[PDB]
């Protein structure tokens, strides 16, 4: 599998709209899933002087367990786009497995407004592309994505109906973890 190629950040995006609040994934489009378990996700991205740091939460909807990461990377000159290396952590943010030089994800912000966002994520290990995901984001669980973000999905060449809606997965979130 190869990550989607026609991906660059929307120029003109306000970083104050993206690096704010927390995000919950309402809809995801996974090209070629790594495993067949389905996940819910929430995360809290912040930026300072070109360096992004984000607390990341995954809930496995099949097994009903959850895992935690902290990503860190630098913003590209293109706009709201960054490649992050990542640590695994426990629910209290104690570090377990350190970040390395071969595992990374590249996140590209396709749209972002006061309530909603559309991002693309390419997860890699070494020379291998492992995950390719588009995610529609909102600031509260089960909030409706804005018309502007729905337009962005259609502008990305995609069909929103072909995404998996997470509402039906029975997602559980750890909002203590994603605070800060
Ligand atoms: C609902 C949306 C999402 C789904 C369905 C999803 C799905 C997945 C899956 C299936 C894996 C492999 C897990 C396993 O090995 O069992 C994974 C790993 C990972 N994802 Fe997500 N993901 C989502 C959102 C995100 C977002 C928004 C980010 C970053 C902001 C992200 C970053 C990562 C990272 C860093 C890993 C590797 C974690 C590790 O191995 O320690 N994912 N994702």
């Amino acid at each position: 599998m190869d990550c989607s190629t026609n991906i660059s950040p929307k120029q003109g995006l306000d970083k104050a709209k993206y690096f704010s609040g927390k995000w919950y994934v309402t809809h995801f489009l996974d090209k070629d899933p790594q495993v067949t378990d389905q996940y819910c996700s929430s995360f809290t991205p912040r930026e300072s002087d070109g360096t992004v740091k984000e607390a990341l939460y995954h809930y496995n909807a099949n097994k009903k367990t959850s895992f935690y990461n902290i990503g860190e990377g630098k913003l590209e000159s293109s706009g709201l786009q960054y490649t992050a290396k990542y640590k695994t952590v426990d629910k209290k943010k104690a570090v377990l497995k350190e970040a390395d030089e071969k595992n990374s994800y590249t996140l590209t912000v396709l749209e972002a407004d006061d309530s909603s966002a559309l991002v693309h994520i390419c997860l890699r290990e070494g020379s291998k592309d492992l995950g390719d995901l588009y995610t529609v984001l909102t600031h509260q669980k089960d909030a409706e994505p804005s018309a502007k973000v729905k337009s962005a999905v259609t502008q990305a060449g995609l069909q929103l109906s072909q995404f998996v809606g997470t509402k039906d997965l029975g997602c559980q979130y750890d909002d203590q973890f994603t605070s800060l």
